[PDB]
C-alpha cells in the first residue's frame, strides 16, 4: 500500500507531517552530531541538523500544527527557540533564533514565518538548529527535508520506529470522508 | 466564520478533535470535581468526568491520533490508562481501566477499541474516568461529548483558551487542497 497511495493521502501527509526546508537561504547543512552538542557539549550526539545561515534569516514552519513551547530571551543551551507539535506524534524544533514571532498555543500553518535565525545559546555561530522527532524520539531530519510529492518515499524510509502503513490507513479514512462529502 | 463553516471543515474537525461518547453503556455521568480526586484525594479539582459503568465495558477512542502513554498493571492513582495525543494540541485520557488494548506509538482511529473499563487505582468504584485537554490544560469534557455534526457549536463555546477561528483557517487550507486534487 505504501507504493500505491493516492494523491489525496500524499497531499494530506505533506500538510500534517514535517517536510521540506525550514529556511530558504543557507550556505551549508551539517549534522549536530558533528559539533559540540548545545546541551551535552560533546560530539557524537544524534541530534538533528544545523543550517549555516546569516543572522536574521527568516525561519518557516515545516508543517501545520500548534506552538507548544518557546524560549524568547535565552542565551544558553538551545537559545531562543520554537517547538511545534504536529499531528500523529511528530514535532519540529527550531533553535538558536535571534527572534521568535509566534506564541505558545498559536495554531500554525505550513510555511508560516515563526522567527528569525540567530546565534543564541551554545550555537557555535550563526545557524538554525532543526530537529524532527516522533513522540520525542530523534529522527534523520534529512529524510524529511528531501520529502515532497515527487520524492514521496523519502520519509517513509524512516521506518524502524514509525508504522507508516498504519498511519496511511488512518489518513485514507479522512480522505474518503471528504470524497463522500464532495 | 464560525457560523459559516463548510461541511468538509466540520467533518475534518470531528475526525481530528475529541468528540462524542467514549463508552456506549453507562448508568451515570458525574464530574470528577464532585469526588475525591484520584491523585489529590480532595473534592473540587477541575478534572474531567466519570462514566459510572460496570467492569469490562469497552472503551473507544474519541478521535484519530497516536497513543503516547499507557499504564497496564497499576492499581494506584489513575490506575490503568491510555493517553491519546490528537492534532492541534488536544489529548484525551481514559482511566481506571481493567485492561489496555493498545500500545504506545500505535496510530489510532476514531471509534477504535482501546481498552475495557475497570475500577483500578483510586477509582471509587467501577467507572471510566475521561479527560479532554488542550496543551495539557483541562477542558469541560461535556462540551466535547455533546459535539457532533448536528450540534457543531458545542465545543466551539470552549473558547476562552482555544482560538477556534484560527484553527478553522488552518483546516480550510487542508479542505481546499483536497478539492483542488479531486
Amino acid at each position: 500500500h505504501l507504493d500505491n497511495l493516492n494523491l489525496a493521502q500524499k497531499h494530506l501527509a505533506l500538510m500534517l507531517i514535517p517536510n521540506g526546508m525550514p529556511i530558504k537561504t543557507y550556505s551549508a547543512i551539517k549534522p549536530t552530531k558533528e559539533r559540540n552538542h548545545p546541551i551535552k557539549k560533546i560530539k557524537g550526539v544524534e541530534s538533528g541538523i544545523d543550517f549555516i545561515a546569516p543572522l536574521n534569516t527568516p525561519v518557516y514552519a515545516s508543517a501545520d500544527g500548534i506552538v507548544d513551547f518557546v524560549k524568547t530571551n535565552s542565551n544558553v543551551g538551545y537559545g531562543n527557540l520554537v517547538r511545534i507539535e504536529h499531528a500523529f506524534g511528530f514535532s519540529s524544533i527550531y533553535t538558536h533564533l535571534d527572534h521568535v514571532n509566534v506564541q505558545p498555543k498559536s495554531f500554525i500553518q505550513k510555511g508560516q514565518l515563526i522567527g528569525y535565525s540567530g546565534k543564541s545559546g551554545n550555537s557555535g555561530g550563526e545557524k538554525l538548529h532543526y530537529e524532527v522527532r516522533f513522540l520525542g524520539k530523534i529522527l534523520d531530519a534529512q529524510k524529511f527535508l528531501a520529502w515532497d510529492l515527487d520524492h514521496f518515499q523519502s520519509a517513509l524510509e524512516e521506518n524502524k520506529f514509525i508504522e507508516w502503513k498504519n498511519l496511511f490507513w488512518v489518513l485514507e479514512d479522512i480522505v474518503q470522508l471528504q470524497e463522500h462529502v464532495d
